[PDB]
């Protein structure tokens, strides 16, 4: 039966019968609503007494990081700067058929969070954030990221990426925590989300938005690490996100990608309980193989070596629950991740106005790590530049796939350039990555710009 709460009407992302909606009645009819999956929602607290949350809270998937107790409740503020933990919570798992607000994606599944944000933001309080009771927690949901001021280069420091590595690794009982991101609300800075860390990582599933007509929000970041979309605000003729709020409320008005990360992870729970046994790759595969491109717009979709249609405002389209519960419950387990690290340049290049570098790689053939079904693949540069957001950055697979590693950014007067910096690119899933790549690094600017290029190393994940 179809939710009775007041509010789920006005949840068209989930409601709709337009086919303009995340096809999330279609698991739920097959039986899924997220029992027995735990998600953690890392942001700036959780109103844990809400009346559209109690029901599902779960003390053992929270804490307070910032004040170093059991209790994640915000803190109250006259201008309720600290609802945003509440309004992410909402979405995926605020009570169903209970008369208040809508309901959440997975409204069975248990539902937490960990105040971290409201404070200072070390690395230490990420990996501890990160790194919460990771056997118990299934999925952890974070909208936050760096500045996206469109001039920042940053991710992980050293705590936080160890936090990510062990989670993948030894979380949720060996099968690795699943870390849902969201893209960044960088885009009329033109910020270009390759530059965050986080999202541009492979332990983490990142997301984008999608506005209710199906276009790129204005808000929205384009890089080659995401993975797919969810729907979220754009302009005031087009309706925003529905969920719980601060002080016990109901609010019609959450918006951006910071929306988005949570609708994906309510997405995630219903697929995780399909198939409990689902490792954090096979989520990313699942993700890669059930998005839907359809009716959203964008001038980049491509057609990649594998036939899929990919977009750097999308990834591989807007997430489909239906689908990717369906596929979850007879998923084959994938083989075991191998990395082919090919370190390519024989001597620095000078970038000058434009670079380019070919190299033919076979991709650890006669090796352990020989790959011939690629996941994620990263370009690690460290180069010098005198405007780093002058440059934009390329990377064609052999199969013909051209990524974006890099667009020009205009506010980034930055003189440091990028030390081994890892750009990711999900569009060449599942090609084999034997044959030529080409790395292109262009000057966008008329400037005589100047530097160098001193490292590029691919680095390849993936099976055989
Ligand atoms: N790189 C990131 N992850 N940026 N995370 C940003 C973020 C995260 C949480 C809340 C607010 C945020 O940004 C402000 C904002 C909200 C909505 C809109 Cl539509 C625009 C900006
Ligand atoms: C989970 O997958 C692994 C790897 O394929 C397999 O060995 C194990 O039996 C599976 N466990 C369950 C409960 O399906
Ligand atoms: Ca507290
Ligand atoms: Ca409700
Ligand atoms: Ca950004
Ligand atoms: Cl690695
Ligand atoms: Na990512
Ligand atoms: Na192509």
């Amino acid at each position: 039966q179809e939710p009775t709460d007041p509010k789920f009407p006005q949840q068209w992302y989930l409601s709709g019968v337009t086919q303009r909606d995340l096809n999330v009645k279609a698991a739920w009819a097959q039986g899924y609503t997220g029992h027995g999956i735990v998600v953690s929602i890392l942001d700036d607290g959780i109103e844990k007494n809400h009346p559209d949350l109690a029901g599902n809270y779960d003390p053992g998937a929270s804490f307070d990081v910032n004040d170093q107790d059991p209790d994640p409740q915000p803190r109250y503020t006259q201008m309720n700067d600290n609802r945003h933990g509440t309004r992410c919570a909402g979405e995926v798992a605020a009570v169903a058929n209970n008369g208040v607000c809508g309901v959440g994606v997975a409204y069975n599944a248990r539902i937490g969070g960990v105040r971290m944000l409201d404070g200072e933001v070390t690395d230490a309080v990420e990996a501890r954030s990160l790194g919460l009771n990771p056997n118990h927690i299934h999925i952890y949901s974070a909208s936050w990221g760096p500045e996206d001021d469109g001039k920042t280069v940053d991710g992980p420091a050293r705590l936080a990426e160890e936090a990510f590595f062990r989670g993948v690794s030894q979380g949720r009982g060996g099968l690795g925590s699943i870390f849902v991101w969201a893209s960044g609300n960088g885009g009329r800075e033109h910020d270009s989300c390759n530059c965050d860390g986080y999202t541009n990582s492979i332990y983490t599933l990142s997301i984008s938005s999608a506005t209710q007509f199906g276009n790129v929000p204005w808000y929205s970041e384009a890089c080659s690490s995401t993975l797919a979309t969810t729907y979220s605000s754009g302009n005031q003729n087009e309706k925003q996100i529905v969920t719980t709020d601060l002080r016990q409320k109901c609010t019609e008005s959450h918006t951006g990608t910071s929306a988005s990360a949570p609708l994906a992870a309510g997405i995630i729970a219903l697929t995780l309980e399909a198939n409990k046994n689902l490792t954090w790759r096979d989520m990313q595969h699942l993700v890669v193989q059930t998005s839907k491109p359809a009716h959203l717009n964008a001038n980049d979709w491509a057609t990649n070596g594998v036939g899929r249609k990919v977009s750097h405002s999308y990834g591989y389209g807007l997430l489909d629950a239906g689908a990717m519960v369906a596929l979850a419950q007879n998923w084959t387990t994938v083989a075991p991740q191998r990395k082919c690290i090919i370190d390519i340049l024989t001597e620095p290049k000078d970038i000058g106005k434009r670079l380019e570098v070919r190299k033919t790689v076979t991709a650890c053939l006669g090796e352990p790590n020989h790959i011939t079904r690629l996941e994620h693949a990263q370009a690690r540069l460290t180069l010098s530049y005198n405007r780093r957001g002058d440059l934009a950055i390329h990377l064609v697979s052999p199969m013909g796939t051209r990524s974006t590693l890099l667009a020009a950014r205009p506010h980034d007067y930055s003189a440091d350039g990028f030390n081994d910096w890892a750009f990711m690119t999900t569009h060449s899933w599942d090609e084999d990555p034997s044959g030529e790549w080409v790395l292109e690094i262009e000057n966008t600017s008329e400037a005589n710009n100047y530097g160098t290029l001193t490292k590029f190393t691919l680095v390849l994940y993936g099976t055989a």
